[PDB]
């Protein structure tokens, strides 16, 4: 019962999308909280003397995949399978597909893709395409562009007459209610889930997004067809621009993301005042609080980092270090969202956040001690004033 | 609105427990998953010429505490407050109590306790007691025994003619059906939630549990009255041996805890085989799996560590390092449940830039017996069999 889409999306070339909307999944990569779900998109190109399958579905949906595929083509007539990326969320249906096809097919992948298909599935008959290589298949020119580390070294994109099959590149979370970018309302709601996808999945490799976009700018792109989320037929440059904007960490003016843990309320009281001072100074804080009642999603925290003007952390000391969920959060921010942005740290003295961040691009403006009873609130207002002046 | 208990639990001396069952908290210390909730237990000792309050309730429950306390005594007749531990889950109600008392009392605490009461609450006039010090209050001898780092430096226990008011020491999660250790089924249910409490709260300082237990070995204890969970009037030594058992990590024969992350199911396939092999060699596996559908509570994983004979880890590789949730789990295990036990590691061979899983446990007290590679198709079943055989050889 997940929703399945199968639609013809171009007449010439004759191209179908096969999309399943995973509303079963709760954690992408087994960690990122995605209550909004994610889709898996595969494509079929039907030509004279060729039927080209591009990517696939997650392995637990392999049966639904063959059933949906069978409605648009007899799998026995498939001659080529292009694998832009071998991660099983896109490639999990491949062994079932190859068995269903029941005879040899040409399988096309990057150099690293072939090694992964071999390791994962025992697949041996893989044709390796190199960067810029062109193949004539069913009378049409397929061009293959290596875009490595987006987010694995096997990642490539397939170019067909202006149509880019890009798998992860251009992906996003969320199950949109149409296939494509033909509705503004849908596009605007979708984009933050693209942001969430970029950071959680590709964030460590964001510099490769800039190189990737640069490599692709040489090509005339009419449409972008990714392996997840919306297809872009009307304005592919808008999706690419967004990828770049997230990668660079272009800030929204006024946006400050505040993240803290609060066990007894001593941190909460300092934080509540910091947040008020932010508002009172014209800022729009987005607040993530770890407490004995509430637990934010790390995927949501990460999603909010790239377009923040600045970050604020409130940190309890805990034993020899700091609070475990703050350690975890800082470590993920450093790994996936390492941006050159200003930070305030507020902390309780124990019996540190600094050394974690000190090999990052983040620059701590000041540290402020969170005290209990003798807490001088003047030093809160002072830290916020310092931030505002930095941002002027 | 929480279940409150109010009950005389001793006639001589006259002692009341005030216990509230916190069914609102979801995470203790804002991290430990506790759907079973936790209680806060304060006590009142009524003496000739004295009324001694011992510890209190969490801050968000101050009003409920006051009204509760008021039914067993007029607060203005309170002469002494003993603060065994200053953490706000037990001390939060104190300022509202002082306010209601309305006149000066003797507030008793450890050296560190006094400094913290000032830091948290601005409370300044506190009587410091030292290790083994006795004060005569209301015709009775109160003895104070410092039990440091259980789990803070301020921690002490109060000894009153064989009755031990121990706050966190001897505490547990869970909101038991009754007050004391009078029902075996209840005791048996409750004890794993004590282990859960020990590891999550005190596990980092488990060596001080041993120091503390034997420090109290010279005291005739007929009752142990903690600040969380069950009271022990029938067999306090049973609870004490449990604390000691968890701290030493005494193993339940045959018990193995298997912890893995399965990003796509290749780890899962291998781990399922390992778990089958464990079973036919007579082990009873406890299994924790991070997948795209399910996510175990870290507090549950930690609780199962002390009496495990061995651990088995199944590890995905993720960029430079390891899986975030497995990193977190490993770091909390090292921090809270660092035991000298044998470990099997199963890991995917990644293309990470050349810290490793086995590098993390390398400094710790766990002993890695072997590493086995998780391969996709072409995985040799034989390799899993010999890892489990090697484990059974170690454990007998
Ligand atoms: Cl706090
Ligand atoms: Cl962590
Ligand atoms: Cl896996």
């Amino acid at each position: 019962m997940p929703k399945i889409w199968t639609e013809r999306i171009f007449d010439d070339p004759e191209i179908y999308v096969l999309r399943i909307d995973d509303d079963r999944i709760r954690y992408f990569e087994a960690v990122w909280e995605i209550p909004e779900g994610i889709s898996y998109n595969a494509y079929l190109v039907k030509l004279n003397g060729a039927n080209v399958l591009i990517d696939g579905w997650k392995g637990n949906y392999a049966k639904e995949f063959i059933d949906a595929l069978s409605k648009i083509v007899d799998p026995k007539e498939i001659t080529h399978i292009i694998v832009n990326h071998t991660e099983p969320d896109n490639s999990g249906s491949l062994p079932a597909t190859l068995k269903t096809i029941g005879h040899d097919v040409e399988i096309i992948a990057s150099n690293f893709g072939k090694r992964l298909l071999e390791g994962f599935y025992g697949i041996k008959d893989v044709t390796v395409v190199k960067d810029g290589e062109e193949r004539e298949i069913g009378g049409k020119k397929f061009k293959f562009v290596m875009t490595p580390w987006l987010h694995w070294p096997d990642t490539m994109v397939t170019y067909l007459d202006g149509i880019l099959f890009s798998c992860d590149v251009g992906g996003g979370y969320l199950l949109p209610e149409i296939l494509d970018d033909s509705n503004e309302s849908v596009v605007e709601r979708y984009l933050p889930h693209v942001t969430k996808y970029i950071v959680t999945v590709i964030g460590h490799y964001k510099n490769y997004i800039l190189e990737g976009a640069e490599k692709l700018s040489s090509l005339k792109i009419k449409a972008l067809l990714p392996g997840h989320g919306l297809i872009w037929k009307k304005d592919p440059q808008r999706l690419l621009n967004h990828y770049v904007s997230v990668a660079k960490g272009d800030p929204k003016k006024g946006k400050v993301t505040v993240i803290y843990d609060s066990m007894y309320g001593f941190v909460e009281n300092v934080m509540k005042k910091a947040i008020d001072s932010l508002k009172e100074k014209g800022f729009t804080p987005v607040v993530y609080k770890f407490s004995d009642e509430e637990r934010p999603a790390i995927s949501e925290i990460l999603k909010d980092i790239p377009d923040s003007e600045a970050l604020i952390f409130g940190v309890s000391t805990y034993e020899a270090e700091i609070h475990p969920l703050m350690r975890f959060t800082l470590l993920e921010i450093i790994d996936k969202a390492n941006y050159e942005k200003p930070v305030l740290v507020f902390g309780v003295h124990g019996w540190t956040a600094g050394e974690l961040l000190k090999e990052t691009k983040f620059r701590i403006l000041s540290f402020t001690e969170i005290k209990g009873s003798n807490m001088d609130e003047r030093k809160i207002e002072e830290a916020i004033s310092l931030l505002k002046k930095e941002l002027e």
